[PDB]
């Protein structure tokens, strides 16, 4: 049989209770909700991801989520959060709406779910099906090799990813990630990703860079750039899928110029 999923229908929201919250460091925190039966699954495609919706401070704020957890998992659905504070960023000194507001929560409060959504599925063994807008089919597209450029909290949708292709011993794709973070202490997943790496260096690369980097430090350090896309993406000969998930300003300027200027097709990248 299968376990009965949670995101029955994209439209509804569901309520999910806090039952625990997990300090990972100072500003990032693990939430874990559970799910209406110790027994259900979320209900989340590999590549998708949900939305959290509520009333902060009057207004109404969606925000999408990718969480940590998978289908595998019974009873809860877990998400890792970045808690952006105010006053400690000079250019958003009022912190992040929704971020601020999962960190105010008290065990037992509820929160609004919705999913799956994203124009991105993962079909296994290299196959991904990509609708050009939600009103579309998805073109299918089978690749040996992933590109993943992620920046700060777009982690979650290449680490998803990531974990879907392991823990399929006959899924030969490899994974390249390039992950850029503000400073080393604000990395997101650390220790997840280089369990990865050990367990899996055969199909899983793994680079950081860092706007500002520490006094000891063995990776980048700058913004995306051509030379990083060389070094840690497959090369664009290969046809590699090219997945992004980070900052607008990110995006736009670090990393579409220099897909292009590597010669990967800018129009293929796809954001998250
Ligand atoms: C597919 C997808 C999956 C995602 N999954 C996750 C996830 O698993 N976990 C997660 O934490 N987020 C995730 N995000 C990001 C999430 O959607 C929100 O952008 C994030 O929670 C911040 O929203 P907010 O309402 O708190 O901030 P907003 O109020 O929307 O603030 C706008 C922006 O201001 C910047 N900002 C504000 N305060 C600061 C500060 N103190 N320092 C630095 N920058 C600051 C941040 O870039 C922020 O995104 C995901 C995004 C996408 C597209």
């Amino acid at each position: 049989s299968t376990p009965a999923i949670t995101l029955e229908n994209p439209d509804i929201k569901y309520p999910l209770r806090l039952i625990d919250k997990e300090v990972v460091n100072h500003d990032t925190r693990r939430f874990r909700f559970a799910l209406p039966s110790p027994e259900h699954i979320l209900g989340l495609p590999v590549g998708q991801h949900i939305y959290l919706s509520a009333r902060i401070d009057g207004n109404l704020v969606i925000r999408p989520y990718t969480p940590v957890s998978s289908d595998d998992d019974k009873g809860f659905v877990d998400l890792v959060i970045k808690v952006y504070f105010k006053d400690t960023h000079p250019k958003f000194p009022a912190g992040g709406k929704m971020s601020q507001y999962l960190e105010s929560m008290k065990i037992g409060d509820t929160i609004e779910f919705r999913g799956p959504n994203g124009l991105l599925v993962y079909q296994g063994k290299g196959k991904f099906a990509i609708r050009p807008d939600k009103k579309s089919s998805p073109v299918i597209k089978t690749v040996k090799s992933v590109g993943m450029i992620a920046g700060g909290t777009g982690i979650t949708p290449m680490l998803q990813v990531i974990r879907a292709i392991m823990k399929d011993p006959d899924d030969h794709t490899v994974c390249h990630l390039l992950f850029a973070n503000q400073t080393e202490k604000d990395i997101l997943l650390r220790p997840e990703l280089e369990e990865l790496r050990n367990e899996h260096s055969a199909r899983f690369k793994l680079w950081y860079t860092v706007d500002r980097a520490p006094e000891a430090w063995d990776y980048s350090q700058g913004f995306v750039n051509e030379e990083m896309i060389r070094d840690h993406l497959p090369p664009p000969e290969e046809e590699p899928l090219v997945l992004m998930c980070g900052p607008p300003p990110m995006i736009q300027y670090a990393c579409l110029p220099n897909l292009e200027r590597v010669g990967h097709p800018k129009e293929r990248c796809f954001a998250f």
